[PDB]
């Protein structure tokens, strides 16, 4: 019906100390499972997974967006555009248990959090406050983009999330982590060599390799590296339309310009439709585990 405001709760008696353990968790279960997906870790589909349930967010109704944490996902995940995110919820399933008291809409967006500092990334200011709204559930259909097309479609479908091209060009910045799996969405293969650490790869390779046009085993066409790095039509028509060139090479040459960038980017993605009142807690922000000497 008529737009709905959501406003951020704090979790009832929850602090800064509270979070951070359980950003701890997080960092602590991504070292222990390091096998997963051929040693690359959790990290990425984590990353991945906060932005696919904030992405279903739409500015025009304000419904999806990160806040309510409850989804229904197409064919239960048995299709190209979610397939392999069930990967992110079962990893984050124990956490939730230890920590019951965590929304779910928080522990979704702080496991993207926290996989991205984990993984040397930038630090991400986070702030809690997501209340469940079961009854009220955001499918997925057809919310999130469709990776076959081109730089008009990719600019026109971030308008929908409220991001302007310098925000579209430093989120896709996140593609240097982890890689397609055939299986999951018709395309095969790493942006990049460094699939676990954060950091401005994905430009470099877009602008410095020497790629190649061509179907994948999926019959998808996909471009290809010698390096054996991929890009996905979306990810490359960032250097085929003139405005995203631009800020592409930008990153490219400024890695702390890309971090800030993207920090400001990501946050405000994962507090999109959010309303946080003037007496809120400040934004949080976590200490690695590296930090923390743990
Ligand atoms: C134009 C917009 C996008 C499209 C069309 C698009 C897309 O089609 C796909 C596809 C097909 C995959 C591969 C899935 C598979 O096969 O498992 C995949 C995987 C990951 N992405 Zn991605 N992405 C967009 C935006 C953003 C944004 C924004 C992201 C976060 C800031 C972010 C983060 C991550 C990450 C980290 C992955 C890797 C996941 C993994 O399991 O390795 N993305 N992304």
């Amino acid at each position: 019906t008529t737009p709905l405001v959501h406003v951020a709760s704090v979790e009832k008696g929850r602090s800064y100390e509270d979070f951070q353990k359980v950003y701890n968790a997080i960092a602590l279960k991504l070292r222990e499972d390091d096998e997963y997906d051929n040693y690359i870790g959790y990290g990425p589909v984590l990353v991945r997974l906060a932005w696919y349930t904030s992405g279903t967010w739409d500015k025009h109704d304000n419904t999806g967006g990160s806040y309510g944490g409850t989804y229904r996902f197409k064919k239960e995940f048995n299709d190209p555009s979610n397939a392999g995110l069930q990967n992110g919820f079962k990893f984050l399933e124990p956490i939730h248990k230890e920590f019951p008291w965590i929304s779910s809409g928080d522990l979704f967006s702080l496991g993207g959090v926290t996989a991205v500092q984990e993984m040397q990334g930038p630090k991400i200011p986070w702030r809690c406050g997501r209340v469940d709204t079961p009854e009220d559930t955001t499918p997925d259909n057809g919310r999130l983009p469709d990776a076959d097309k081109d730089a008009d479609y990719v600019r026109t479908f971030f308008q929908r999330l409220n991001m302007n091209d310098r925000e579209v060009v430093a989120l896709m910045g996140a593609h240097a982590l982890g890689k397609t799996h055939l299986k999951n969405s018709g395309y095969e293969g790493p942006w990049g060599a460094a699939n676990n650490v954060f950091t401005n790869e994905f430009y470099l390779n877009l602008l410095n390799e020497d790629w190649k046009l061509e179907k994948n085993d999926a019959n998808n066409e996909q471009w290809d590296s010698k390096s054996g790095y991929m890009m996905l039509p979306t990810d490359y028509s960032l250097i085929q339309d003139p405005k995203y060139l631009s800020i592409v090479k930008e990153y490219a040459n400024d890695q702390d310009k890309f971090f800030k960038d993207f920090s400001k980017a990501f946050e405000k993605l994962l507090e999109n439709g959010i309303t946080f009142p003037k007496d809120a807690p400040s934004p949080f922000i976590f200490k690695t585990l590296e930090e923390q000497g743990l």
